[PDB]
């Protein structure tokens, strides 16, 4: 026990899909790691036809940034709700024990801020999300979630206890969105956040999302914004879904080691084609690239991916390996 | 073999969320454990606006009571269908081998009763449900399911083979309900069970539940009816869903050890934030409370929980632990 | 490396639910295994009321046939798209590494054919499916998927490393179908494949299937077409779902050993009542029959099974075992 004896570090958060610099295995000791996050309500364009979402976010982004600590650290968050916002908010860390994830101790009306500490005594990727009483699903589906990664002190491990590592970490929040439609069957635009509410609840209750998006927008992780890697590189793909199940898949790739339930004291599974993230959870997959090219990373309900938007790209540099894959005969007429 | 050489015990069932008294590890030997259950059709109020369900139940409750035996025992059930009921019924134990779970050997018109025996040769929590030919989903979604827990003879075990135990067992049946609506868009009330049928089937086919409820009602496990524990206590949370997937989560807590597929010869997983119960199955989680307070136990599709009703509370007594969690700065104005 | 040094074998594919002859454990060495498949677009009757699907298939069947190799082999597929078809097509093997599963190297307009080779370096059942740019979900949901099983060289293994085997392999593709309805609320019939498109997309986007079917049709694996086994026999049930989650269950039976994620380097789970196939994946269960009779194999969302069609039968010959299950008292009046 006593956390007050311990050294402090301040961490500067970065925007998804990146994750702030951290060590995997560490020789360092339990610290009190300090973070600050600032809630921002805002309208966002979520697709290529100018449909908007009256959104709510931690730190301006969907998802919130990923916070990283080691098992044994103490997370200390200053949560700030500017008076420029319209709603109260709080925070529920699934990584934390007591007070409803910290939601009870972090209720912040606009103009307020609070500071929570909890011990990160359990390794894994864990969702955090806003949970204001009477209003939980709305705040979550409107964008208010992210990931806390608690790495084992000696870093990641395979089922045999052998070390595993990644060279690059990426963070993907998947967001099932419930955008209301007018009598004309066009999506509704709302002047304020409060005004989106009633109509939104009614779409939510149909359990049918209008949109399902990575990192805030259809196409968010495509084009200039595609993720990147090199043949030989190991990536950790962190995938959070605070409200609905999803099934990540890397087209042309695999999940070399996957913790689908996101909890690193458990052995991961290997060679996965498609894994499963349970709504209300974050999972983690390692992949070491072996072929160059553009890969698709997606929800493998293909409707949810291609029709609804749950899909991104990874652009991978390096040398083609004909042993792994070879075009023997290119497309050509069927021999007469 | 031969079951006829064996001693008999009669078990007196109790109503959910409690589970009848049983031993975990036992020095005792294979018995023929005798149970009796009586089907009851009845109208139930399922939410706080007086919406009713033309329900069908084992022993008067949703879910049915939980039956407990040890691996190697023989379950012997007398299933009674009173002439005061309108439908035939039977029973399908997923814990059992042959005759479609026992459904073929237990077809009981109103006024009849039958007695089934099967060997409980496989450990785990297992769903049982009514499965009358031509009418299976209807009977299941209208309430006719429950759990058979078959404990290992030497009790529960962690992945390393170390003993695990619970001090208190709770049983939660989650029920996706398909209540029809009138042209006025109000829920339909039906004078008889038979009359609910056609309209219900049509809602079912949309795969969109009107309600999703723990133990028969919205708010069933809240207020006076909240579950209870103490700091230091280990609870086993048994969660059945005979028809639809769900994703249990304990807010402010974890799944210390979880058998999401519900089968105790498999190693459980640890530190889970959210687990997954496959429709047609029962799972089991252990949690040892470390902080006092009211916890929410819920389906972490938050729409299904807060809008539709898949949520309950656990009221936990004891001493707050500031090491685990501490309000450093309560909500207060953002410093100018 | 070099695949060109290696011997070739030609495999003759068979129609589901059968799987072409293969060895489990093998003393043989890495070969280049050659397959050819021919795409066929066609109208199919999918239920007992003459509803049709403008379908697209590999080799004339839903699902495609199952291709079997051993870990270390090279799969070499000649994919043929006859000029009698209307669409371009390709193939994405989840078992393969690079070029989007091989989709990029296999784009075949009608009248063309291509040949792909990749190394099957990872054991498991893996989905393959057509993935033509701009048109992926449509081709997949209209029938274009199947399984590649890559067996370990020394065959299947339990979590302790002990050998496992099957005597009979069956392959089940489950297909969520999105059949449009007219203003009269009857299913739409389409003269051409291209004409089904726009309406189909709109049903897809509701994420509500009109039909969910094993192997192309409601009742496909029932009656004369039921699967078969004997008491004492071990079956491997391969279950693919290229687009949507499903939850296989064997009524009256179990999953003795189950790889729900379908990847044989992972330990399987035992005693499962219901397992979970993630959309975009194939899983595998072993079961050794202990009782004769007709079993139901189904998606245990019972609505999806009985209302929508995700259910088949297994007819099992042999001797009843009263130790496992016994009708103690048949149905008879409740004693006065
Ligand atoms: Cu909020
Ligand atoms: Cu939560
Ligand atoms: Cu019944
Ligand atoms: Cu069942
Ligand atoms: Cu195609
Ligand atoms: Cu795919
Ligand atoms: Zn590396
Ligand atoms: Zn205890
Ligand atoms: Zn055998």
């Amino acid at each position: 026990q006593d956390a007050d004896k311990l050294p402090h570090t301040k961490v500067t958060l970065v925007a998804p899909p990146q994750v702030h610099p951290h060590e995997q295995a560490t020789k360092s000791g339990p610290k009190v790691v300090e973070f600050t996050m600032t809630i921002e309500e805002k309208k966002m364009v979520i697709d290529d036809k100018g449909t908007t979402l009256q959104a709510m976010t931690f730190n301006g982004s969907m998802p919130g940034p990923t916070l990283v600590v080691h098992e044994g650290d103490y997370v200390q968050l200053t949560l700030v709700n500017p008076a420029t916002n319209a709603m109260p908010h709080n925070v529920d860390f699934h990584g934390a024990t007591g007070a409803l994830g910290g939601a009870k101790l972090t209720n912040v009306n606009p103009g307020e801020q609070a500071t929570l500490r909890f011990k990160a005594d359990r390794s894994g990727t864990f969702v955090y999300h806003c949970a204001p009483e009477g209003m939980v699903p709305w705040h979550v589906v409107s964008g208010m979630s992210g990931t806390l990664m608690v790495l084992p002190r000696d870093g990641l491990k395979d089922p045999q206890g052998k070390p595993l590592h990644y060279d690059r970490a990426y963070t993907i929040g998947e967001f099932d969105l419930y955008i209301p439609k007018g009598p004309d069957g066009k999506y509704k635009d709302y002047a304020t956040l409060a005004e989106s509410y009633g109509d939104t609840v009614q779409v939510m209750r149909t359990l049918t999302p209008s949109h399902i998006v990575f990192n805030g927008k259809v196409g968010a992780l495509t084009g200039a914004n595609a993720l990147t890697a090199k043949v030989g590189e190991t990536v950790l793909l962190i995938h959070s879904q605070a409200n609905r199940d999803t099934r990540p898949h890397l087209i042309g790739g695999h999940g070399d080691w996957v913790w689908e339930t996101g909890k690193f004291a458990n052995p991961p599974q290997r060679d996965l084609e498609t894994w499963f993230i349970r709504g209300g959870s974050a999972g983690a997959a390692l992949y070491t690239f072996k072929q160059p090219g553009v890969y698709a990373y997606l929800n493998h309900n293909l409707i949810e991916a291609f029709e609804l938007g749950a899909a991104g790209h990874i652009k991978v540099e390096g040398k083609w390996n004909d042993d792994l894959m070879k075009q023997i005969k290119a497309p050509a007429p069927i021999p007469r």
